[PDB]
């Protein structure tokens, strides 16, 4: 089924950028139809990318066999994964202090990504602030399609997702911590069932609290909707 491949001598492939589950992520040269080249992103070693095409959600851009003796293609994100940029955040080098603005509108563009992909009905089963990318212009998309981010239950809906958004947007309050100091992996499903979640991070408002906590809540049925956690993460933000 190669209705998505390219000619494998329009890629060339270059250093780590890094690793993927199957392989090593490179960054590439993509010769476009139209002459020019494109800085690319290499996966080595894709059906449901193909059927998306939203800005908060990674796009396929081809696929390549190359035989020795696979690699699909996705765009160039340049800030990289969002847990590794919320960490730099806290240090000097690249980016600033990031205000709260910034770090909702992630929580907006994650919650637009996923409402997306929950109105096709297509599942992430591993969102996290490390799956999600940042493009050249600062916009967040989801990718890749781990214990203390999957729910009671599992233990998958559209409502284990959102269990998984809730633990990505703590991850992106607390700009980086591992989810539950303090707890171990095996320890964390008797520490679900005794209803215990995690804590409220230190700076961070009441009314945020309270959207990423319903993420949590025992009965899948009672958690939000994406696009209900959408609008609520747009209209905390318009009121700052
Ligand atoms: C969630 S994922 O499935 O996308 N995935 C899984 C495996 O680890 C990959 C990864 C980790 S860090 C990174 C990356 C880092 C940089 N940086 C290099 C160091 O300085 C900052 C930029 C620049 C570009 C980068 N990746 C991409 O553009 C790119 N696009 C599409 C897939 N990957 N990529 C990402």
């Amino acid at each position: 089924l190669e209705d998505v491949v390219i000619d494998r001598n329009l890629l060339i492939l270059g250093k780590i950028l890094g690793e993927g589950e199957f392989g090593s992520v490179m960054e590439g040269n993509l010769k476009q139809e139209d002459g020019t080249s494109l800085k690319v992103a290499v996966k080595t070693m894709a059906a449901c990318m193909k059927d998306f095409s939203h800005p908060n959600v990674m796009r396929l851009l081809g696929v390549c066999i190359e035989m020795s003796s696979p690699m699909v293609i996705l765009p160039f994100m340049k800030y990289g994964d969002l847990h590794t940029y919320l960490l730099y955040s806290r240090l000097e080098t690249g980016p600033k202090h990031i205000p709260l603005q910034t770090l909702l509108k992630f929580m907006v563009d994650i919650a637009l990504g996923m409402e997306y992909l929950s109105n096709r009905n297509f599942l992430h089963r591993d969102l996290a602030a490390r799956n999600c990318m940042l493009r050249d212009d600062m916009t967040v998309c989801v990718a890749d399609f781990p214990v203390k981010w999957i729910a009671i239950e599992s233990l998958y809906t559209s409502k284990s997702d959102v269990w998984a958004f809730g633990v990505t947007m703590w991850e992106i309050a607390t700009r980086g911590m591992t989810p539950y100091p303090g707890v171990q992996n095996h320890e964390m499903y008797d520490y679900l069932l005794h209803g215990h979640r995690l804590k409220q991070p230190e700076d961070c408002l009441d009314e945020l609290y309270e959207i990423m906590y319903s993420c949590w809540r025992t009965d899948p049925l009672d958690r939000p909707t994406f696009s209900v956690l959408r609008l609520q993460l747009e209209k905390l933000l318009e009121s700052l």
